[PDB]
């Protein structure tokens, strides 16, 4: 499988907000094909960015999400966004 | 009216590609409400970024585009993008 990590940047004190958005909004992509579920990681030390860690059977699994329903997902939340940045770190799973 | 300028960053030699996309690939949003048409500016000196200069009757006119049909527009082109960056510079038209 592959892993996509998204380092999301959130101004101070808006992590609860960004958190309520994964909960009280649309945490729904677990029926995307090849999706193996994600973790949302709140930073405590070494870090100030939220990490979204997602596993997938393949990269084509990932691209089905990104290049399909993601471009149009969560329009309102992205029209009024709480995040101020992101980076997509992309890996191959070599051990477990 | 207001003016939104988008400094699009494009790697070397892909300005023709980004140009075919504004021409032969859906240059169409001139019937978006409050839209007053755009110019696409190819840089020659002082600059390496393409500028998209758009005028609008109001910012709400602009937001109708961005927060409406733009989050879902040109999906394929954004799935295979030729640009590597952008910035939204926003102004009020004070003289003309
Ligand atoms: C649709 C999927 C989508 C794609 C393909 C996408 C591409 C994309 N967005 C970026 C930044 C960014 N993109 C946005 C926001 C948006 N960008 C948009 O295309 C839309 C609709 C919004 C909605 C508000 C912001 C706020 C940044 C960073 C700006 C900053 O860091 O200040 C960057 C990199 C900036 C850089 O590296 O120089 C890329 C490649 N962003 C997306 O959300
Ligand atoms: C593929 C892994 C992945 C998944 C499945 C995912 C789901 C997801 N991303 C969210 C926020 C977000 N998601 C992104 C960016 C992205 N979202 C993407 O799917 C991709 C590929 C990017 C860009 C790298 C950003 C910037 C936010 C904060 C949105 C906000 O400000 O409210 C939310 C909260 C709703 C919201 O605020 O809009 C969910 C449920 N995010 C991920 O990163
Ligand atoms: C909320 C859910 C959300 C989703 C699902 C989303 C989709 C999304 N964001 C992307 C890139 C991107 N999107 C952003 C940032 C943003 N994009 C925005 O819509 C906003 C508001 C921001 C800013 C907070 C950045 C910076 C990238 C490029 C990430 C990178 O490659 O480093 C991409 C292209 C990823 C790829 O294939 O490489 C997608 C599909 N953007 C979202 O925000
Ligand atoms: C301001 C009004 C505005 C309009 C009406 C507009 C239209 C427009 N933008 C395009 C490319 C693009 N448009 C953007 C970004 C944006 N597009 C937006 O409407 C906004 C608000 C942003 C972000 C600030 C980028 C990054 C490209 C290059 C896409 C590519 O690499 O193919 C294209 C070419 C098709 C494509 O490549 O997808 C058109 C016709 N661009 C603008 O900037
Ligand atoms: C092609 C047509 C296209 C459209 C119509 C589009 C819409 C779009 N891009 C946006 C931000 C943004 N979009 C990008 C960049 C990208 N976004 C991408 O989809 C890709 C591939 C890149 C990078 C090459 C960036 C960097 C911002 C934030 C610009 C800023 O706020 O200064 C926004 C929010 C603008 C705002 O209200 O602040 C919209 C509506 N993005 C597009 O690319």
């Amino acid at each position: 499988p592959v892993v996509k990590i998204n380092a999301i940047e959130v101004p101070a004190g808006a992590g609860p907000e960004l958190e309520k958005r994964f909960a009280h909004s649309a945490h729904a992509v677990e029926n995307s094909p090849g999706f193996l579920g994600f973790q949302l990681l709140r930073p405590v030390k070494g870090e100030e960015r939220y990490f979204v860690v997602t596993h997938w059977e393949s990269d084509e699994a990932f691209q089905a999400w990104a290049n399909g329903p993601a471009i149009a997902a969560h329009a309102g939340h992205r029209a009024n966004p709480v995040a101020t940045g992101a980076s997509l770190l992309e890996f191959e799973v070599v051990l477990d």
